């Protein structure tokens, strides 16, 4: 039962699924849906109202075509931006989406004080750093980072070791994308570190086999439906609710922070999600922390190449 | 609720995939079977919803197939397959789609509840019922969404909470679906009395027009309804498998006085057995129901 | 979810359990707790507020020592021979009703006091058009019966349907025509699988279980608290679930009487006598005549 | 959540039965063992709780026992407090024998189980059981978990803010000495001091702490015992552990505190498969009070036998 308002910037497949999740799963009361496409946010709103009627959930929804109409939002999830084309470099996408994130931030800044901005737009860590510059102290800027990569990794462990999903813990950290890495020291099954759980059950599964299965599963979703829709919508709800309901759940998110020897970079580490956000680098071992620093340097390199 | 049963989803396009997601993230169901003829589609939907179940910490089992013949021992089967034109032409093309699905599911799914979503839904319900017979229970979504869409309209126009509204849309799903105004109440007070005592100054006609304008806005923007229908499948399937005995208007093959056996929508008890309650309608609503029942039979007779 | 106020008159084991249920499961916006014992309702409220904090549920609870303090509630739950107990409890129920009647317009009154059918009629007489009066009737009996079926037939609870109807107490009867297992009539299910279990063994099992609860706990608590919550929420959220409850209705050959039949629980309450076969309707008529005999003896 | 694991409830008095009712009617757990030495007591509770499951349409499996040795393959074991039945050192010595006997009878048939201790003094009783169970499972105490939720509820009631808006921890040694970690207390992310200051609210830290104490005195005075709050906390801790939720809750957990050594103390802890105490969440001043709270617990523990 939370009396706050959550705004959705871009009500495409991911945006609309996220809005549906908020409507039917316990938690949220007020919603703001925004999309540039005329009539799209309105239609997505009317359908979700019918679904709330089914679950007998009393919700209040507003739909607009202009981002400037968003005011007094407690959480703002941004799915807007252009997808990465096969030809484009990570620098080319950063340049295209940097202006998009800047223009959205500029229109929301003054009307939404104290709001948690959740950037989904890619490259997610670089985009979080762009929105964080624009917003500053007027709110809290975060990115989804490796939050979904973490749930996809746990789901592959659960499948490969024949254990229920509830039994698996562990995090995917660093730079979201192809370079995101498993923090193997945090990976447990019913609280038993994964190396001991495997050898004690004669399981013929290696770390490389788990990592390839995650990539293969992600690629099968991309090939058949064009993008991941259901998993990311669930993760935004988990991030937003943990923040607004002060749940203090550990979730890796892209968060601007001071990284030893690298500086202020948005990178994913296991973070406490509550009223305030607290990154816990100490949950990573000395080796994993050294790899996290390389990720932060890579993120900054892309950020400093923005024209 | 927490039930140990398996639900199959035949057709994992936008609607079926939303239903599968709903099952993965809300309490109730933990076993599901996803089917789609399009290569890799059902598998893709399955891997993605498993990622959402991991977020919600819900231990579920999902299987995905490309052949409907692989569905076995399902307790409920939601059918979203078929073409999305007149009611007669749509009936002939989709009747054969439903008959084929029926023949491949019948023997390997004993006692399963079949939920026909394929349009014209009352007609497709009759088609499957003939194929399935006594080997399972066949129903259609009928006017269940129409009902919630109407309540959503009343809640918004009267500025009352959604949980305060009761009432049913009945008959033939589509343009001839009608509000059973005798059943429409606000916190147990008949709607006419509620509006008059409070000087709300809204006509039954303005509410009905509002429903149509809202429905039109959904089509022009996303092509079809998605979220509302998926929520209704969850409601129906769970009320049946958990023996909840909720009253929901659904398309049910029933004997209609002076018409015969026809699948038409009336407020129905949704439990292990399904029981239509024509007596919830007044004399005049019952005459219109007989007329809707004839209209469905006519379309059925044209296949 | 539900923006209404529910009052609980009497916060003993049952009442306090019901209050806890409303706070942690469906989520209620407002709760009013009443108990004549000084400090009792107040302490239950403080403890339940701590449970709401654990579950991160926004609830607002008020506690009183006098029934006259209950105002604007949307639902109100009211927690030797059966003839003499009727004369004694009729005055208690009339006094509670007189205190609440004009301060709680449109409220659903839920009578738990025994004899529940007779008490439902007595409170209905006081309230009249100022709210809706119902009694718990055979709602718990139905869920107790289903749990016995699930146990003896080794089937999940969710597979069982069926109703216990009539007069709450020794005379309540199973409407066996409504009893199904995954929609299969219980007689057919048992035959097809060769289960050596009789209707008589099931009815006796139900009684032995209830006697064992009284012997160990002193009273039934968890089942009743769950049942009150199910009834109140179905009425306030217009869920239209079928639950047998004591409802003042017209019975053929009897007239006005509160008796238990499978009833539609929504904004309006619709009793469904036609779910019963002819023989069950004839036993039901006998239950209604016995209730009316008791009602007529207490004005 | 939807977990396939089994939770055992040792002692099915008011608290035990309430915890078993919570598991039965809310999503998460569907398998439970109820244990009570009083003949027919656990059975009666089970039968009544099964009736509540029928109402909520939750297919659950419950087993009732009179003997503790009958508990097998439990993933979580909640040892509820017995009858209060006088002096501090003597109570700790008499209760330690009770906890040791229960531990000895559960250890071998419940490998890797989480043991939840309620029996006072909770911190010392968590250490006593930890010695018994050892590597065969994970031993925790309730510590200041409920004290934290009671403190949060008082902040909510006094400042007139939604309960969901309040963050903050009560830490140290459970009881009279339990102290508020004021540096962790926030309202929608804003520190309580700055929140109260900017809105000119006539509420001090002393008034809040006094209110929490007064409220807990009114529960004891009327109900005789806290029931609903503790039962809700067991559900929260057990589900966070069994579903690897990683919620931060202060619990009594054996750990190393410099200057003290091995001690069970309540610090904000990650509740997951593994439990990790987060002492760094407290500031320099709260950390020195905690080291002093640890010395007190360690001194009572070193007085046993
Ligand atoms: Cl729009
Ligand atoms: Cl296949
Ligand atoms: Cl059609
Ligand atoms: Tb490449
Ligand atoms: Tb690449
Ligand atoms: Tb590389
Ligand atoms: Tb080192
Ligand atoms: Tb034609
Ligand atoms: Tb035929
Ligand atoms: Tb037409
Ligand atoms: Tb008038
Ligand atoms: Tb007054
Ligand atoms: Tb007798
Ligand atoms: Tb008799
Ligand atoms: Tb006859
Ligand atoms: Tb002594
Ligand atoms: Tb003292
Ligand atoms: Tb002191
Ligand atoms: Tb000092
Ligand atoms: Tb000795």
């Amino acid at each position: 039962r939370i009396p706050y308002k959550v705004a959705v910037i871009g009500t495409g497949r991911v945006g609309a699924t996220f809005a549906y999740t908020m409507a039917v799963v316990p938690g949220i009361a007020r919603m703001t849906l925004v999309d540039v496409v005329p009539g799209l946010a309105k239609g997505v709103m009317e359908d979700i109202k019918h679904a709330a009627a089914v679950f007998r959930r009393s919700i209040t929804v507003e739909a607009f075509e202009d981002v400037s109409k968003v005011e007094n939002a407690d959480a703002i999830v941004i799915t807007a931006g252009k997808p990465r084309k096969a030809d484009m470099s990570r620098r080319d996408l950063a340049n295209v989406n940097a202006q998009i994130i800047r223009d959205i931030g500029d229109k929301l800044r003054d009307r939404n004080p104290g709001a948690l901005y959740v950037v989904v737009t890619n490259p997610v860590d670089v985009m979080t750093m762009v929105l964080d510059d624009v917003i500053g102290s007027k709110g809290t800027v975060i990115g989804t980072g490796t939050s979904l990569d973490t749930f996809r990794f746990r789901a592959a462990v659960s499948e490969l070791l024949n254990v229920p999903i509830v039994a698996v813990d562990g995090y995917v950290v660093g730079e979201h994308g192809e370079e995101a890495f498993v923090a193997w020291s945090t990976v447990t099954i019913k609280g038993i570190h994964i190396d001991q759980y495997i050898k004690e059950r004669n399981i013929n599964i290696s770390r490389e086999q788990i990592e390839k299965y995650v990539k293969d599963v992600a690629a099968s979703i991309i090939a058949s439906q064009g993008a991941t829709i259901w998993g990311p919508a669930a993760t935004f709800q988990e991030i937003v609710v943990s923040h607004l309901a002060n749940e203090s759940k550990i979730i890796p998110i892209s968060l601007p922070q001071n990284i030893e020897g690298v500086g202020r970079v948005a990178v994913s580490v296991p973070t406490i999600i509550s009223g305030r956000l607290k990154p816990l680098v100490q949950l990573l071992n000395e080796e994993e922390q050294e790899r996290l620093k390389r990720a932060a340097k890579a993120i900054r390199n892309v950020y400093e190449s923005i024209l």
